[PDB]
């Protein structure tokens, strides 16, 4: 009846996919890649079903033909009546961060300073903050910007990988998948905690997971949120606290995607397996957890709250929004109708 095949991106990924598998009594299997877009590829094969993407990703594959499916949601604040399966999605909010400690650099200053990618084509790690930049220096050239960065998914002996460390053994630089050190959201955090970099794109819930103990991750149990500032677009710094008036966007949730023709299995089978393994799941500490993967966000963030269905039947498009369309369109002319494979 139902099986549904997921996509895992990276060994790390590869692992967590596997013993939900195994929970799972195989309803869920698991195929792997090395990065997202061969991922987003197996699904266009069809032999892959499904997985969770950022938006960037979302549109890459929208392009293509898949569709959003269930978007992740978070501990909300406002809209609390509502249980989180029907509740709108928020949005995240991506900011720059830099340290304290670093007097004198402000958004106005970032020409020649080293940068913090989550990973190329990422939304607040990428799209934003590069959008940004083309569009006020006139200039496409955005490998030029920064001295040295780590990017993610960049060429490997360029300057967007410079500051890229590898695995364990130094191997693997650059990769976009979780073994490259300074890959996604915590990696780019951990890139400027180390100093390895002078800012960092990541968004404003990474920042807050990972100072004052609420990560025991040896690179942070030792961060203060008061030791960063986050860059407003107006020219000032700003404690992290004042994120919702300091914010270079607003971005739209990760969420699963898949193909249009396997969109109402694929969406049956996960409502099903959070009431198993989600936030408050009938297995939910005790056996396997989800949205659990100690601060390293593996196939989902782990500030999941769970995945709310969407209404209105988004088209990619209106899912991602036209404000968000539209950078990237923009930022997509430096490096318009396609599929990217
Ligand atoms: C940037 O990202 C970071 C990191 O993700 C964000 O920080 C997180 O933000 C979330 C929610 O926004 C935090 O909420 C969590 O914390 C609570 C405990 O840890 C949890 O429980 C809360 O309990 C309450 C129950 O509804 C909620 O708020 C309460 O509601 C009343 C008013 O809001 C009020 O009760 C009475 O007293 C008032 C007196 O002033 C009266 O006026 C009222 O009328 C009423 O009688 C209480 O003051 C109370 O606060 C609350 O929302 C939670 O539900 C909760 O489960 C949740 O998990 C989360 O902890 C936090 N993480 C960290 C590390 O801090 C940050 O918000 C982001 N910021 C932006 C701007 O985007
Ligand atoms: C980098 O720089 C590029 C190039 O300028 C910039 O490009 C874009 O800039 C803006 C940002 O979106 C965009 O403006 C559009 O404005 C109107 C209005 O869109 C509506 O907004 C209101 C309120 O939300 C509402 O009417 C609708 O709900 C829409 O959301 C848009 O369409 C208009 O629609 C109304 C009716 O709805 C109509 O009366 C008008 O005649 C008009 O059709 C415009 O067409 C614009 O699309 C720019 O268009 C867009 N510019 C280009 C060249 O594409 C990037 O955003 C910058 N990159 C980054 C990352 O910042
Ligand atoms: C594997 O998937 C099946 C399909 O939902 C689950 O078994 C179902 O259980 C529900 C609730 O009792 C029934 O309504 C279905 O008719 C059952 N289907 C069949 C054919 O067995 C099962 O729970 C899933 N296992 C796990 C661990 O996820
Ligand atoms: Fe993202
Ligand atoms: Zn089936
Ligand atoms: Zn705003
Ligand atoms: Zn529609």
């Amino acid at each position: 009846y139902t099986r549904v095949v997921w996509c895992a991106v990276g060994p790390e990924e590869q692992k967590k996919c596997q013993q939900w598998s195994q929970q799972s009594g195989q309803n869920v299997t698991c195929a792997t890649a090395s990065t997202t877009d061969d991922c987003i590829v197996l699904v266009l094969k069809g032999e892959a079903d499904a997985l969770n993407l950022d938006g960037g990703y979302i549109y890459t594959a929208g392009k293509c033909g898949l569709v959003p499916v269930l978007a992740e949601n978070r501990k909300s604040s406002k809209h609390s009546s509502l249980d989180c399966v029907l509740r709108p999605t928020e949005g995240y909010l991506a900011v720059a961060v830099v340290k304290k400690a670093n007097e004198g650099l402000t958004w106005n200053s970032l020409k020649d300073k080293k940068s913090c990618h989550t990973a190329v084509d990422r939304t607040a790690g990428w799209n934003i903050p590069m959008g940004l930049i083309v569009n006020q220096t006139g200039s496409c050239a955005f490998d030029e910007f920064f001295s040295q960065s780590c990017a993610p998914g960049a060429d490997p002996k360029s300057r967007l990988c410079a500051l890229c460390a590898g695995d364990d053994q130094g191997l693997d630089k650059c990769v976009p998948n979780s073994k490259e050190k300074y890959y996604g959201y915590t990696g780019a955090f951990r890139c400027l905690a180390e100093d390895v970099g002078d800012v960092a794109f990541v968004k404003n819930d990474t920042v807050w997971e990972n100072t004052n103990g609420e990560s025991t991750a040896d690179w942070a149990k030792n961060l203060k949120r008061e030791d960063f500032r986050l860059l407003c677009l107006d020219g000032t710094r700003k404690p992290v606290t004042e994120a919702q008036s300091c914010h270079l966007a607003v971005a739209p949730n990760h969420a699963v995607v898949s193909r249009s023709d396997r969109a109402a299995h694929v969406e049956q089978v996960l409502l099903h397996q959070q009431a198993l393994f989600g936030k408050n799941g009938k297995n939910c500490p005790d056996k396997f957890c989800l949205f659990k993967s100690e601060t390293k966000n593996l196939l989902f963030n782990d500030n999941t709250e769970c995945l709310a269905k969407l209404g209105g039947r988004p088209t990619y498009e209106e899912y991602l929004g036209t404000e968000y369309v539209t950078a990237i369109a923009n930022l997509k002319k430096c490096s318009l109708e396609a599929c990217a494979f």
